[PDB]
C-alpha cells in the first residue's frame, strides 16, 4: 500500500520539451543545474528512469562529484543511490552504461509477460522484480521499493513514464528546470507525454517555488 | 544573440510576439484539443490589456476550428480607450487558414467592429475563397502552406506595427522557425495535462539540434495560481 517520496525532476525547453523530434538529447541546462541535479541524486535514496530513456541516452545515472559520492559512503550507504529501470519487455542493454559503470544495487521493473531467457540475463547485473500484465505495474513497484528501504525515489524522467507516474498519482513534486530555447515538434518528447488527461480529470498542481539559475528558470510544483 | 529586434519603426514587418497560456507540462489543449482553465482572472485581464494595444491578433484555423473565439477586446474602458484615440475598438483579426476553411459564421465575423484578414495558400479552392471575400479581406500567399514572412510584409505595409500571435501549436512553429518572433510570453499554469497527441505551445516539424532557437529570460511573475515567463528570442544557437 505505501510508497516513497516521488519527485519528478527533468529539464526542459521554454516550449515544454525532453529532447528533439529525432528524440535526440540537446543543450537545455547549463552547469549549476546540473550540480543541484547531482545534489538530488546524492540524496536520493533511488533513481528511476524508463526503457525509453535508457535506449535513447544510454544514461549512467551516476552521482559525478567525488565529494558526493563520499558524502554517501561516509554515511554508510553506496556512492550512488539504487538504480532502477522501468522496462515491460526486459530489454534493458546488457552493455548498458548503467550496468559499466560505479557501484550500487540496479533494479529492473519488468511485467509478467517478459521473456524469462532475457530475465535470466539481466539477474546477473541487476535484481528483477516482476509486476503486472504487459506493462509494469508502478504501483505495486513504487510499494516494493517502500519495502526494501527506498524512502526517496528521484524519477528523472522519459516522456511517457512520466505520465505513468503522474496519472497514477504516485507523485508529490514535479520540479522543471525551463531552459532558454524552443525545441518545438509534434513528435519532439515532452515533460509529459503518454495518453494524456482528459478535461474532466486533469491534475492540478500548486506553485511551491521558482528560482532562476543560470539562463533558466527553475519551478517547483506540488501535485494535489 | 544573433536576432535583430524588431521594433514599431523596422520597415520589414511589426513587431511581433506569442501570448499563450500553457500546463505545467508545456500544453496548450488536451488531447481531444479542447480548450481548459490554464489561467484565471488576472491572467485574462493581462491578456485583455495586450489584445488593446496590439494593432493586430492573429490565430491559426485550428483555434478558430477548436474554440470560434471572437478575439475582441472584452474591457469595455480598453475599447472607449482605443475609439478616443481615433483606433478601431478590436485590432485587425487575422486568420492563418492556407485551404479557405474558416467558418462563414465564425465567431470573428459576428461580433465587433473592424478589419478581419484571412491569409490562405495559392491551394485553396477557389469558390472557398469567393464566399470569405465576402466577410473578410483574403490575402493569397505562399502555394500549399501560407508564406507568414510575405503575410508579415503585408501586414507592415497595411500599416499594423504590433502582431500579436496568440498562437495554436502549429502557428506557433511556423512564426518562430520563420525567425519572425520578438518575443515570446508564457503563461505557465497549475496544472498537468499530458498527452503525446495533446497540442503544445510549439509543435510543427520541430527543430534538430543544429537549429535550435535560443532566447533570454526577461522576467518571470507570478500572477494568482501560476507564472508568467517573458523570453526574449536571441536567435539561432550556431
Ligand atoms: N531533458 C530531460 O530532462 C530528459 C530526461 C530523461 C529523458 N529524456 C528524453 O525523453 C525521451 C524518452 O522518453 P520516452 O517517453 O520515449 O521513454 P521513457 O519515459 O523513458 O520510458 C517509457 C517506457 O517505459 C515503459 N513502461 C513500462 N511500464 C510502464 C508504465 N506503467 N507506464 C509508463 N511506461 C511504462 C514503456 O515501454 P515498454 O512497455 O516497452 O516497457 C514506455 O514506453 C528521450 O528522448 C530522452 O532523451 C529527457
Ligand atoms: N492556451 C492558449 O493560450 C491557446 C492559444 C491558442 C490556441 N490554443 C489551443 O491550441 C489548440 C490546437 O492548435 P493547432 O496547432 O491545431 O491550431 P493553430 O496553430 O491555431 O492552426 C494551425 C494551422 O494554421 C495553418 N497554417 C497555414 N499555413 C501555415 C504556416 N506557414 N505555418 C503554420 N501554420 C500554418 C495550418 O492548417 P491549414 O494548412 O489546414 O490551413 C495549421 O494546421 C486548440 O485546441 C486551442 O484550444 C490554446
Amino acid at each position: 500500500m505505501d510508497r516513497p517520496f516521488i519527485f519528478i525532476n527533468s529539464a526542459m525547453s521554454a516550449d515544454g520539451k525532453l529532447s528533439t523530434k529525432e528524440r535526440k538529447q540537446v543543450k537545455i541546462s547549463g552547469k549549476l543545474n546540473f550540480e543541484r541535479m547531482d545534489e538530488l541524486r546524492a540524496h536520493a535514496d533511488a533513481i528511476m528512469v524508463g526503457i525509453g530513456t535508457v535506449l535513447a541516452d544510454d544514461p549512467s545515472l551516476t552521482v559525478k562529484s567525488p565529494e558526493r559520492k563520499a558524502a554517501r559512503k561516509a554515511a554508510g550507504k553506496s556512492e550512488n543511490p539504487v538504480r532502477v529501470v522501468v522496462d515491460s519487455s526486459a530489454r534493458t542493454p546488457l552493455n548498458a552504461d548503467i550496468f559499466k559503470k560505479g557501484e550500487g544495487l540496479r533494479i529492473i521493473a519488468v511485467s509478467n509477460s517478459a521473456p524469462e531467457e532475457k530475465i535470466r540475463m539481466l539477474e546477473e547485473k541487476a535484481l528483477v522484480i516482476k509486476t503486472g500484465a504487459f506493462r509494469v505495474d508502478l504501483t505495486e513497484l513504487a510499494a516494493k521499493l517502500k519495502e526494501m528501504g527506498i524512502n526517496s525515489l528521484m524519477v528523472e524522467g522519459g516522456a511517457t513514464l512520466n505520465w505513468g507516474m503522474l496519472s497514477a498519482g504516485l507523485v508529490d513534486e514535479v520540479y522543471t528546470f525551463v531552459g532558454n530555447l524552443i525545441i518545438g515538434g509534434k513528435t519532439a518528447p515532452t515533460f509529459t507525454d503518454g495518453e494524456g488527461f482528459t478535461e474532466n480529470e486533469l491534475l492540478g498542481l500548486e506553485l511551491s517555488s521558482a528560482e532562476k539559475i543560470e539562463d533558466g528558470i527553475l519551478l517547483k510544483w506540488k501535485v494535489k
